[PDB]
């Protein structure tokens, strides 16, 4: 019995089938009352919720996926016909999520992809029929967020408003991708400051927001 099972199962015996909202709620009251996890959060998910809403995304990557909080969170706002491809390294993860997606009813919207990120990047062409990304959200390991950024251009994956929207800048925090990003002319970034998921700890999201060549 690991965490991650717990959290499922909790889900599976506190939510509606099909409902994504009350998934979140039963995920959020998990990790506020039973066990901390490292799912993005309600605080950080408005966040992200908003962005969403704004740019309207047809398809999303995201690395990272653990239990599927972020992507049922994204996954519920999408358009009609529109994508998202999670990329997980833990094939437990990996199956802890598909499971979620499944309860949540959003299965047909995400296609979650097994494999280190720089091994599935660069497959997303051929193997699984990418043109460009309009957005990306980074929220697997810290110290891949600039070389993965920086394969997802040679790979060109990116296109001029490509929305990159980055985890947990402050804490564990990504100085390099933030110096990166920050000093490069082909990003316009914003800083938006928040909370550790269910923590009085401040993190923020960065987005950067990809400008070309
Ligand atoms: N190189 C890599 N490629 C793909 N997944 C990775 C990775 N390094 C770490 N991960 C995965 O990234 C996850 C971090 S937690 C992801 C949280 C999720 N986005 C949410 O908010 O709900 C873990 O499941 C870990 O297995
Ligand atoms: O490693 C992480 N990947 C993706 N997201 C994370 C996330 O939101 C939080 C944390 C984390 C933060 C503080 C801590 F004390 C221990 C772990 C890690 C990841
Ligand atoms: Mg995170």
């Amino acid at each position: 019995d690991t965490k991650e099972q717990r959290i499922l199962r909790y889900v599976q015996q506190n939510a509606k089938p099909g409902d994504p909202q009350s998934v979140l709620e039963a995920i959020d009251t998990y990790c506020t009352q039973k066990e901390w996890a490292m799912n993005v959060g309600d605080a950080k998910g408005q966040i992200m919720d908003a962005v969403i809403r704004e740019y309207s995304p047809s398809l999303v990557l995201e690395l990272g996926a653990y239990c599927g909080y972020s992507a049922v969170r994204m996954a519920r706002l999408l358009q009609p016909g529109a994508r998202l491809l999670t990329m997980e390294i833990n094939p437990d993860c990996a199956a802890i999520t598909q499971q979620m997606l499944n309860f949540a009813g959003l299965q047909d919207k995400v296609t979650i992809l097994n494999g280190a990120s720089q091994d599935l990047i660069p497959q997303l062409k051929k193997k699984y029929d990418v043109d460009t990304l309009d957005m990306v959200f980074l929220d697997h390991w810290k110290d891949r967020y600039l070389p993965d950024t920086l394969l997802l251009e040679k790979c060109g994956l990116l296109r001029k408003g490509t929305v990159l929207l980055a985890d947990n800048v402050i804490v564990p925090g990504t100085p390099d991708f933030l110096a990166y990003v920050r000093g490069s002319s082909s990003f316009e970034c914003t800083h938006y400051s928040s909370y550790l998921e269910y923590m009085k700890v401040v993190d923020g999201l960065e987005k950067a927001i990809y400008q070309g060549p």
